[PDB]
């Protein structure tokens, strides 16, 4: 049972294809058109079905060229409004009919952020982008908004001729709009089945730069070059991904760098991964995110979770692949480093949520929880810890990598559950069931808190970050002078960031220490947002007022909820800055991403 979807479940019927014809109106801030769903009954004598919707307007529902009777249920808050459609012919099992839904999006769609020209880079054209994960696709078009159904789709999107529309699909040509010479219609096709949460759309003054045989980089003219360099490793990473996971089945793999208010590091949208511009560190140092989004092409996009409760299979396995790709590119020692660093985040997640919080479990029950509200790093890192502990328990990377490739092939184009994964794990490792039984499953999968056992991490690259953080934390006033820029001479960007995480964990520090740190290290001048984000969190935690404007600028100048949400939270927990924080949010709420707004509001306990 998928408790996040009011629509008919897979056992009743399935959506095999979507055909989407729509036009983007930037004045009305609406998407208008038709959605043609080829639905296949899964039982004998199916007379009606129910689709997900949210803030949608339905003009009519057509089947076999005649208007049929439909019904929009009463809103269930974040789940939307169920939509029951009365079929004109009762369907045998496996039969199909196409349902043409004529709809229109609301300007407040939880899935779409509209950007005024002012809000973009060029300053001369508006901009639009979607974010359907986890259950916002229902806010774009009617559907069975659940990962338990996988459809193919085709699309024709009318957009003002001077803009460009890209989708999570293969480009299939562009021609002027015959009903209107002010508009172009861009075509798309996605011949691989996907869950509707991977449907994605973008419209704006986008250009492209090619950085690989199957890889263009899209963004506004102001960042296309910055971005094509930052992500030059894409092709290298895609090959390594193909070696570990098997053939990349989606054809093209393009990258889109969105405006600052995009809420996440990246979205593994097929054929077109979205990423936050905060990755543009100028040294390729945050490129693991690309490797993460690349890896989703196997774990998540190909083998998908059946319900959102088993989401850890998506990110858990993906992260596992991400760090192997980095391990291939820079060395096993660097793989462990990121692995140990993930454990440190997992601690921050459990310490913040609390050792008993339901959302520190690996498999969660999202009945009556807003998925947007449950999202965290737990599935990513605790999910990784389980796989990394199995790799060591079953004979090492090489062995476990073999199971991963077998896992991905076994369940490709399908949607599975945690139990499906457990059974196959036992099956692949039948000659090691003794070793498998050794694992406290009920604790790993359904118990809160840190994992029962901590894997073994290589410390080689982490030692320097521990060494420097111990000096700073144990130093008295007569040690502050010896600190000096040379202390970092041999620290890489990733090491520089882990040192700040090492220190950030023992906050607050003496205000004198924080100042001496800015004085010797000049951390203010760094633009890598990961480093700068942790720096300003340390300052604000250590009650340095001077950081209050810096933290506010960063919390508002970009929208990545990884950075924005903590910064705002820390700022609201600092008495000197609480008022500004709550004032600034109010001032910005209307122009923030709909999901980011709601969540920052909940964090500040406002409205
Ligand atoms: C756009 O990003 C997304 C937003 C919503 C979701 C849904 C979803 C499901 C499970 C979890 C989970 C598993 S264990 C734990 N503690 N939480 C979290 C979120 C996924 C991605
Ligand atoms: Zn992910």
């Amino acid at each position: 049972v998928d408790t996040c979807s009011l629509a008919s479940p897979a056992s009743v019927c399935r959506t095999k294809h979507l055909h989407l014809r729509c036009s983007v109106d930037f004045t009305r801030r609406t998407l208008t058109g038709t959605a043609a769903l080829t639905v296949q009954s899964q039982e004998d004598n199916l007379r009606s079905l129910v689709l997900d919707t949210k803030d949608l307007t339905i003009e009519k529902v057509v089947i076999n060229g005649q208007e049929v009777k439909y019904a929009l249920g009463e809103r269930q808050s974040y789940k939307g409004s169920p939509m029951e459609i009365s079929l004109p012919i009762a369907l045998s099992k496996n039969q199909e009919i196409v349902i043409e839904i004529s709809f229109e999006t609301s300007p407040k769609s939880s899935a779409l952020q509209w950007l005024t020209p002012e809000q973009t880079s060029g300053k001369e054209h508006p901009y639009l982008f979607s974010q359907c994960q986890a259950i916002h696709c229902r806010a774009i078009l009617p559907c069975q908004d659940t990962p338990s159904v996988k459809l193919t789709y085709t699309a024709e999107v009318s957009v003002p001729k001077e803009l460009v529309a890209l989708m999570s699909a293969i480009r299939d040509g562009e021609t002027p709009d015959p009903e209107d010479p002010s508009r172009k219609i861009y075509k798309f096709i996605q011949k691989v089945p996907i869950p509707c949460y991977l449907i994605a759309l973008v419209v704006g003054a986008l250009e492209s730069r090619q950085i690989g045989p199957r890889t263009l980089v899209w963004s506004e003219k102001e960042q296309v070059e910055k971005s094509a360099y930052e992500f030059s490793e894409t092709e290298s990473m895609l090959k390594i991904a193909e070696d570990l996971g098997g053939p990349y089945v989606w054809g093209q793999y393009d990258l889109l760098v969105l405006p600052p208010s995009f809420p996440y590091g990246g979205m593994e949208n097929p054929c077109l991964t979205f990423v936050t511009p905060t990755l543009l560190a100028g040294d390729k140092s945050l490129s693991n995110v690309i490797a993460h989004e690349i890896s989703h092409s196997w774990t998540g996009n190909l083998v998908t979770n059946k319900t959102w409760d088993h989401f850890w299979l998506n990110e858990g396995h993906t992260v596992y692949l991400e760090r192997h790709i980095c391990g291939r590119l820079f060395g096993e020692k660097f793989r462990h480093f990121n692995a140990l660093g993930g454990w440190g985040e997992l601690q921050n997640s459990v310490k913040t949520f609390g050792e008993t919080h339901p959302f520190t479990k690996l498999v969660v029950d999202l009945t009556d929880i807003d998925p947007d509200v449950a999202y965290s790093s737990v599935p990513y890192e605790k999910g990784f810890a389980l796989l990394f502990y199995l790799e060591q328990l079953l004979g090492g990377p090489e062995i476990f990598l073999g199971f991963l490739k077998a896992y991905v092939e076994k369940f490709s184009y399908k949607s599975i559950t945690t139990d499906d994964w457990k059974d196959f794990l036992y099956s692949y490792f039948k000659d090691k069931v003794d070793v498998l039984n050794q694992v406290d499953w009920n604790a790993w999968l359904y118990s809160p808190g840190l994992p029962p056992i901590k894997p073994n991490y290589d410390m080689t690259l982490t030692n320097a970050c521990i060494a420097l953080s111990q000096r700073w934390i144990t130093a008295k006033e007569d040690d502050l002078n010896s600190f000096n820029a040379t202390d970092l001479k041999d620290l890489s960007s990733h090491q520089l960031n882990e040192f700040l995480a090492q220190t950030l964990q023992r906050a607050p520090l003496p205000l004198g220490h924080i100042k001496r740190m800015q004085e010797v290290y000049n951390f203010n001048a760094i633009n890598n947002s990961e480093i700068r984000f942790r720096w300003l969190r340390l300052c604000i935690q250590s009650k340095w007022e001077d950081a209050i404007p810096l933290a506010l600028k960063m919390a508002t100048e970009q929208g990545r909820m990884k950075f924005t949400r903590p910064l705002f939270k820390d700022l609201a927990a600092f008495d000197k800055s609480h008022d500004q924080a709550v004032r600034t949010y109010q001032e910005h709420k209307a122009s923030m991403h709909p999901v980011t707004a709601m969540l920052v509001g909940k964090d500040l306990k406002v409205d």
